[PDB]
């Protein structure tokens, strides 16, 4: 029984199964389980349920569930627990209407002591990979409730997954404890103790020093520069994942300059991602061409990507009007000069030094882009007004790519709607991506996925950057370095120590 020392840049939260910031989903992913699995696969397998039957029309779905489960306090895990974890999930709409899922579901039943009916207003197909996700459907043990729900707070975070939080200190550390009498295999380690270390290096220092055992992150753990001196140093086991979620810039089509599909175009053109990746990155991150990867369902269409071409941009931007005087000057149309604003949020490190890049090869073709690293609310603010030219966006990773993430393009306070709202198109896209969702045909979701995309594709709504990256880093008595299926998931339960 092995002890693992982790670093994480906040604490852990209270462990809320169903709610969101400051909760933090590898958290939620240790404590809570879900009725069925997500799969590195892409398929999703049977987890807290056991099998399912779904009625003839698709709107009922029936649920066995394992029998032999209970939470970590040796509270009994039934079909009564159930419903009253979705319950108060749909007692609380506003918080969770983003997930089409939650807009479909009409009620749980309690069929059987371990069997449960969830009923949806219309067939939904992607039901059983939106059961699967770290949160709001997993299941606290209703002891645990306030009020008669969890909305206002819990008492403790009592899940039936392999991990129980057992002790909190505020920017000091989160502590789990191995469930001794969880349903699955028995993890390696019985104890796993987050260290709160905010500064990527602050955590390259502990990790070399033998106080954090191993880095993982989507987000920059540690630098890039550091993760390339770890590697080239040979001593430690280092490790990225597959492409994950893409990182895009989104470049409003209702708004500024980027309203022309010349100038969107010659965006795509005049940045050199190729070279931004082989400098501030360290190849930690492949190049992205397309909103989605190819690794993405229904996603792999065979798009043409924009080839970085610096030239071809300079002529599209002659074109549509905006043209130069000297050399080395920003073009200008009407008596208006090309100046294009880049937001993101200015504590996002990786973001900053994406778009000091952006700025420098644009300003190369006679874009200025000026540099806005705002304070969050500002940002927010300019996400739901659409005031913005270009700023960063990101998709959300496995398994919710793509279903999820367009469905969200749909919402007027979002930023994928305001920067689409231009587009000639924009209704025929957000209908079709409705009908997309509640589609029980495959031939009919294919296409309509390859309608969506291509649009999305063809009028250059996005400027696609990278997809992002797991990065492991562990001394080798660690052992074996595995990735979670899902972006948010850290399988430390698959560790095993020599
Ligand atoms: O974070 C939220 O409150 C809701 N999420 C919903 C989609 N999420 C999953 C989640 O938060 O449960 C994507 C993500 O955070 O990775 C929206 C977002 O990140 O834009
Ligand atoms: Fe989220």
């Amino acid at each position: 029984d092995p002890k693992l020392n982790f670093s994480w840049p906040v604490n852990v939260g209270p462990l809320n199964p169903h709610l969101y910031s400051p909760n933090q989903m590898f958290a939620q992913n240790m404590v809570y389980e879900p009725l069925v699995h997500y799969n590195a696969d892409g398929t999703v397998g049977p987890w807290l349920a056991e099998s399912w039957e779904a009625s003839q029309d698709g709107r009922s779905y029936t649920f066995k569930l394992r029998e032999d489960v209970k939470f970590s306090n040796g509270e009994v895990f039934d079909a009564a627990a159930v419903k009253a974890n979705i319950d108060t999930v749909l007692q609380n709409r506003p918080r969770h209407n983003w997930l089409e899922l939650v807009n479909q579901m009409v009620s749980a039943e309690v069929v059987g002591p371990y069997k449960v009916r969830i009923n949806l207003k219309k067939p939904y197909y992607p039901l059983l990979q939106e059961l699967s996700l770290p949160r709001p459907f997993r299941f606290i043990a209703p002891s645990q409730f306030k009020n008669g729900g969890t909305a206002d707070g819990i008492v403790a975070p009592i899940g039936t997954g392999p991990w129980k939080l057992t002790e909190t200190k505020l920017g000091e550390h989160d502590v789990f404890t191995r469930n001794d009498s969880y349903w699955g295999p028995k993890p390696a380690y019985e104890q796993i103790t987050v260290k709160v270390i905010p500064d990527p290096n602050t955590r390259a220092i502990a990790f070399e020093a033998g106080e954090i055992d191993l880095i993982y992150g989507t987000e920059g753990p540690i630098s890039p520069d550091t993760f390339e001196r770890f590697q080239k140093m040979g001593i430690y086991n280092t490790e990225l994942s597959e492409p994950l979620e893409t990182r895009v810039l989104a470049l409003n089509t209702n708004h500024g300059a980027t309203k022309d599909l010349a100038v969107r175009k010659a965006i795509n053109h005049a940045v050199d991602k190729d070279t931004m990746i082989a400098t501030v990155l360290y190849g930690t991150q492949k190049r992205a061409d397309t909103l989605f990867a190819d690794n993405v369902p229904y996603a792999n269409i065979g798009l043409k990507p924009y080839a970085f071409d610096p030239a071809l941009a300079a002529r599209l931007l002659d074109e549509a009007g905006w043209t130069a005087k000297a050399s080395g000057d920003i073009r200008e149309k009407d008596g208006q000069p090309l100046a294009i604003e880049l937001c993101f949020i200015g504590t996002d490190a990786i973001s900053k030094s994406m778009a000091e890049i952006v700025q420098a090869d644009l300003r190369k073709v006679g874009i200025d882009v000026k540099l806005t690293g705002e304070e969050e609310s500002s940002i927010y603010a300019r996400q739901r007004d659409g005031r913005f030219d270009m700023i960063f966006n990101q998709t959300w990773g496995a398994p919710y790519d793509p279903h999820a993430f367009v469905s969200s393009m749909r919402v007027p306070s979002h930023a994928d709607y305001q920067a689409q709202l231009g587009l000639p198109d924009k209704a025929k896209i957000d209908a079709e991506i409705g009908q997309v969702l509640v589609s029980t045909d495959e031939t009919a979701r294919q296409a309509l996925y390859k309608d969506i995309l291509t649009r999305l594709h063809e009028e250059a709504v996005y400027l696609p950057l990278t997809s992002v990256t797991a990065m492991a880093v562990a001394k080798p008595e660690v052992g074996k370095i595995t990735f979670g299926a899902m972006s948010s998931e850290i399988p430390f339960e698959k560790l095993t120590p020599k």
